[PDB]
């Protein structure tokens, strides 16, 4: 009866301050979780991880992000034996908590990425935090990066996701809700008996926007502060009894 959580996001975003603060979040409602880090390049790890990659593979590599790629290769492999780890203490822990390293295509594109993700789809509710650099959001390079490695997230993983906007002790008050009005509003701009969107084409986009949207949830946190994090394990909730029904489909062993 536990669910995991894993946490993805470009170098910068706060993923594992994230992850730190959740873990603070959830000792506080007296509900430690089970720490996993897939990052080998870290220096710490924030509490205390319960399976850690690096102290079971050390590099003794034979460039800087091949190194990193050979390690989730190596880890991907006895998988199957960590989910076993996982299912046994499965009803001592609420939630299973998953850093990923920073470089993201890495994890997100790659094969054994992929079985990773699969292997605790497959055996647990999984949903997947995808943190956001909210105070740099808006740099075009940093818009498309996360505008196309979300999407592919929820088209390769077939996951429920939440978007988290980090960071907001720095940002715009409400951002997360702003966010989501100015996303809706633009859905609906769409979808108008005016020229110019009556196409097939313009058909498709909203279509496939509607699609991509709606597997998803939006928050901002702080995680610093901790602001937001109430909120977050809520969508967290809410993806999770809805997994029997939606998503279960995809993934079987
Ligand atoms: N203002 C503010 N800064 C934050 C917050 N969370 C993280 N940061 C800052 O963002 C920077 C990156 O934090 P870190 O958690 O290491 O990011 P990361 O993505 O895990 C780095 P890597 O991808 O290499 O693992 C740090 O300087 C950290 O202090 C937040 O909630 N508010
Ligand atoms: C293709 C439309 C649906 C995709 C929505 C989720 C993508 C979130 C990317 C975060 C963008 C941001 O930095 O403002
Ligand atoms: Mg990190």
């Amino acid at each position: 009866s536990l669910s995991t959580i894993i946490c993805i996001g470009m170098a910068g975003s706060g993923k594992t301050t994230f992850m730190q603060r959740l873990n603070s979040h959830l000792r506080a409602e007296k509900t430690p979780p089970y720490v996993i880090n897939l990052d080998p390049a870290v220096l710490r790890v924030p509490y205390g991880a319960n399976i850690d990659i690096r102290d079971s593979i050390k590099y003794k590599k034979v460039g800087p992000n091949g190194a990193i790629v050979t390690s989730l290769n190596l880890f991907s492999t006895k998988i199957d034996q960590v989910i076993r780890l996982v299912e046994q203490k499965k009803d001592k822990f609420q939630n299973c908590i998953i850093d990923t390293p920073g470089q993201i295509e890495c994890f997100v594109w790659s094969a054994s990425g992929a079985i990773i993700t699969e292997s605790f789809a497959s055996s647990f509710p999984t949903v997947i935090a995808y943190i956001v650099d909210t105070p740099r959001n808006s740099s075009p390079t940093t818009f498309m990066s996360n505008m196309l490695y979300a999407c592919s997230i929820l088209y390769k993983t077939k996951l429920p996701m939440i978007v988290v906007f980090n960071k907001t002790d720095v940002c715009k008050a409400d951002f997360a809700k702003e966010w989501m009005t100015d996303f809706e509003s633009f859905q609906a701009a769409i979808k108008e008996d005016q020229d110019g969107y009556m196409s097939s084409l313009v058909n498709s986009m909203s279509l496939m926007l509607e699609e991509f949207y709606s597997q998803l949830d939006v928050v901002g946190v702080s995680s610093f502060t901790g602001d937001g994090f109430d909120e977050f394990m809520q969508c967290v909730d809410k993806k999770v009894d809805e997994y029997d029904q939606y998503y279960k489909k995809h993934h079987h062993h």
